[PDB]
């Protein structure tokens, strides 16, 4: 389909998204994002993710965050303006929490290409970070 029609699907409807990273498979095992997602038709967005950490032997991250967005060649890019962590603390430390925070960051800003799944649900997926799923009710 077209850049504005992907655009129009993008800004069309509010969006739920999850994406999950294994990270050990035998200390931190597997981190979990769910996420709310508004992607607005002036090229701005806001999304409210919670970052949900599992370690063998539950806590989580929410954070407020704010840019801009472009769907270029059926790729949807992202250039986030500003992070807030707004949680309301946990078994792991701040200097911890505070590098998986920088690493979701990092994520926050990977360029992803669309694919539609079905009525209600695409794939987001990059080059070298994985796929995310975004879907609506």
């Amino acid at each position: 389909m077209s850049d504005l029609k992907v655009e129009q699907v993008l800004t069309s409807n509010e969006w739920q998204s999850t994406m999950v990273t294994v990270i050990t498979d035998n200390p931190l095992r597997r981190v979990n994002v769910e996420s709310n997602v508004k992607y607005l038709p002036n090229g701005d967005y806001i999304r409210v993710s919670n970052i949900k950490l599992f370690a063998q032997g539950e806590s989580t991250i929410n954070i407020s965050e704010k840019g801009r967005w472009e769907v270029s060649d059926n790729y949807l890019l992202v250039s986030p303006s500003e992070f807030k962590d707004i949680s309301s603390s946990k078994d792991f430390s701040e200097a911890q929490l505070r590098l998986i925070t920088q690493i979701f960051k990092l994520d926050a800003e990977q360029s992803r290409r669309i694919d539609v799944v079905n009525e209600k649900t695409l794939l987001l997926t990059s080059l070298n970070h994985g796929s995310t799923v975004l879907f609506r009710n």
